[PDB]
C-alpha cells in the first residue's frame, strides 16, 4: 500500500556524471572520520595523476623548476602502497608541485588522461586539509569523490510528499543490476557530464564520454521496460562547460562536426549577461538529446530537460523544486 | 539607499489579462490578511449580475439570435432585463431564483457558448454555478472566490512583500488602452517586467473598440514595450496566462485559431515542446504557437541587453503561481546584479 503511494524516482547516468552528487544535495535538504579519508584520498589521487602524467604524454610536459624533480621522485614513490599514513612532507611536496608551471601545464591538458573532477578544487585547499582541526564543509562533501558500486536508496519528505531515490552505479559493470530498479518507477532523473565532450570513458579510453551518454540515453529512452517512464534530463556541469567554452583552448567542432552549422535556438534563454558562446555550446548539447526524445515514444512518455549544477546547492533546491508538480503529474497518469 | 537594494516588478499587460490575480497569489503566499471582507461580497455579487444580465441581453441581439429553451421562462428574462441599470440593487431573493433559472434553460446555455461575440467577463460560469452559495446571509468568500473576481484597476497599486529575507515591491496597473499613460510612473529603477498575456483570447475583440482582437493587441502591446526607450535594458518574464481556458477553447474545437491568426496552419510544434503528461497535441500546439508569436518579437531587437523569459501560467492556480513564481527568483536575483 505505502508502495503505491511512493514517488520512486531512478537516477541514472554514465559515471561520474553527477549522480551521488544530486543525492548528497538532497540529504542537506531534506534529511565524518571516514570522509577526511575520502577527502584525503581524492588529494592524494589527484596530485599522483599529473605527476604520473607529464612523462606520458605526446609530447611529454617537463618541470617549470628542474628543482622539483625530488618532489615528483616522492609521489611517484608513495604512489600505490597500502594504507598511506598523509605525513607533513605529503601536503608540501604536493603544494609545491602544484604551484609548479608544468605540473599546471600538464593539468590543463588533462583531458588526454583520466582525472578526477574534484582535482582543482581540492588541490587549492592543501592548506585547510592538511590541519589537525579540519572539518569539511558542505561543499567539500559536495565535491568528494567515492565511486559507486551497489544500488542506494534514499528516503526524504518534502512538503509532507515522500520520496524514494535510487542512485546506482554508472560505469558498465554496474548497469546490469540497474535492472533490479524498473519497478513502479515514477520518473527516471539522466544525468550528463557535459563540460566532457573532449575526453573519453575510463572503461576502454577511446570512447567519447558525451557520445557514450548519447548512446546510454538511446537505449534508456528505448528500454522495453521503460516505455512509459517519462525523464528529467539534467544536462549537468554547466559550470564546467562554460568555463571550457570560455578558455577556447578546445573546440566542440573537433569532436562534433555538426556544431559547425548549429545556431542558438529563438527560444533560448540565456541567464543575465551570460556570453553568447556559452549559449550556442550548451543548447547544443541539449538538442543533441532532444533529437534522440523526439524519435520514438508516441506521445506514451516525455523528456524535460534542465541546465544544472550538481555541486550548486541552491541550483538544485530550484530545479528540482520545479519538478515536484510534474512528478505528481505522473504518479496520478500512473492510476 | 533602501531604493537601491530591493527587487522592483512592473505588472504589464492588457486589460483583463490576469494582472490583478498574481498580485493577490503573492498576497495569499507571502501576506497575512484571510481578507474590506462585506466590499467583496458586493463585488461578487455584481460580478454574477453583470454575467446574467450580459448573456441574456444579447440573445436576442445575437446573429441569429438564440431563443429560450423553455418559454415559460420569458418572465424570468423579463425581469432581469427590468432591472439593468438600478445604482442601488438590493439584490432581493427573486433575483437569485430568476438567474439560477436561466442558468440551467438550454437557450441562455447556448448564448453562453457564443460569447466571444459580445463582452462577457472571464468569472461568469464560476459564480453563476454556486449562485446558491453566494444568496446565503453568512456569505463569506472563500480565495479562489477572491481570485474569480474582477474588479477593473484605475491607477497605480504597490505591494510589498518577502520571501527568504528577500524584499519584493511590485506594482499593479491598469491594462486598459485608457490607463497605460500612467505607466511612466513605474519606469524608474525597475529590475524586471512580468508581462501577463490571456493567452485564450484569440478569439475575442478588446472592450475599447470592439474592434481589434485581444491576442493582437497584446501583441501590439508588448511590441511597444519591448522596444520602448526607457526599457531598453529591463528584462521581461512573460506569463503566458489563462492556460485552463486556453485547453478548454481548444479541446472544444468550436472556434478554431487558424480563423484569427491563419500562420497557425502552417505552424509546427517545437521539437524542444514539455507537454504536461496526458496532454493533447493539439493544446500544445496552440499554447507553443502563441508562445513563439511573442518570441518572434523579443528576438527582432535587444542586442543582448535584455531578454525574455517565458512562463505557461494559470493565475488563479494558487500551486501553479507558487510553483512559476520561485522558479524565477534567481534569475531576479541576476537581473539585480547585472544592474550594478
Ligand atoms: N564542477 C562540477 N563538479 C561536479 C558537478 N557534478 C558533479 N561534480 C563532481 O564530479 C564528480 C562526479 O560526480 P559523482 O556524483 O561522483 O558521479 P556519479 O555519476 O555518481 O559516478 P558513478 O557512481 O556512476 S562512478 C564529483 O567529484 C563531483 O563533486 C558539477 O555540476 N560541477
Ligand atoms: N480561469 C482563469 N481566469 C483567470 C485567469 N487569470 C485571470 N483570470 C480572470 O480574468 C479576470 C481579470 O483578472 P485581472 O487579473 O483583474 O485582469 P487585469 O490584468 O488586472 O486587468 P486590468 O486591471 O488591466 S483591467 C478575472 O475574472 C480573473 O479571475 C486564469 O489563468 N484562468
Ligand atoms: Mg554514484
Ligand atoms: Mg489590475
Amino acid at each position: 500500500q505505502v508502495y503505491r503511494a511512493t514517488h520512486r524516482l531512478l537516477l541514472l547516468g554514465a559515471g561520474e556524471s553527477g549522480k551521488s552528487t544530486i543525492v548528497k544535495q538532497m540529504r542537506i535538504l531534506h534529511v565524518k572520520a571516514t570522509k577526511v579519508q575520502d577527502i584525503k584520498n581524492n588529494l592524494k589521487e589527484a596530485i599522483e595523476t599529473i605527476v604520473a602524467a607529464m612523462s606520458n604524454l605526446v609530447p611529454p610536459v617537463e618541470l617549470a623548476n628542474p628543482e622539483n624533480q625530488f618532489r615528483v621522485d616522492y609521489i611517484l614513490s608513495v604512489m600505490n602502497v597500502p594504507d598511506f599514513d598523509f605525513p607533513p612532507e605529503f601536503y608540501e611536496h604536493a603544494k609545491a608541485l602544484w604551484e609548479d608551471e608544468g605540473v599546471r601545464a600538464c593539468y590543463e591538458r588533462s583531458n588526454e588522461y583520466q582525472l578526477i573532477d574534484c582535482a582543482q578544487y581540492f588541490l587549492d585547499k592543501i592548506d585547510v586539509i592538511k590541519q589537525d582541526d579540519y572539518v569539511p564543509s558542505d561543499q567539500d562533501l559536495l565535491r568528494c569523490r567515492v565511486l559507486t558500486s551497489g544500488i542506494f536508496e534514499t528516503k526524504f519528505q518534502v512538503d509532507k510528499v515522500n520520496f524514494h531515490m535510487f542512485d546506482v552505479g554508472g560505469q558498465r559493470d554496474e548497469r546490469r543490476k540497474w535492472i533490479q530498479c524498473f519497478n513502479d518507477v515514477t520518473a527516471i532523473i539522466f544525468v550528463v557530464a557535459s563540460s566532457s565532450y573532449n575526453m573519453v570513458i575510463r572503461e576502454d579510453n577511446q570512447t567519447n564520454r558525451l557520445q557514450e551518454a548519447l548512446n546510454l540515453f538511446k537505449s534508456i529512452w528505448n528500454n522495453r521496460w521503460l516505455r512509459t517512464i517519462s525523464v528529467i534530463l539534467f544536462l549537468n556541469k554547466q559550470d564546467l562547460l562554460a568555463e571550457k567554452v570560455l578558455a577556447g583552448k578546445s573546440k566542440i567542432e573537433d569532436y562534433f562536426p555538426e556544431f559547425a552549422r548549429y545556431t542558438t535556438p529563438e527560444d533560448a534563454t540565456p541567464e543575465p549577461g551570460e556570453d553568447p558562446r556559452v549559449t550556442r555550446a550548451k543548447y547544443f548539447i541539449r538538442d543533441e538529446f532532444l533529437r534522440i526524445s523526439t524519435a520514438s515514444g508516441d506521445g506514451r512518455h516525455y523528456c524535460y530537460p534542465h541546465f544544472t549544477c550538481a555541486v550548486d546547492t541552491e541550483n538544485i533546491r530550484r530545479v528540482f523544486n520545479d519538478c515536484r508538480d510534474i512528478i505528481q503529474r505522473m504518479h496520478l497518469r500512473q492510476y
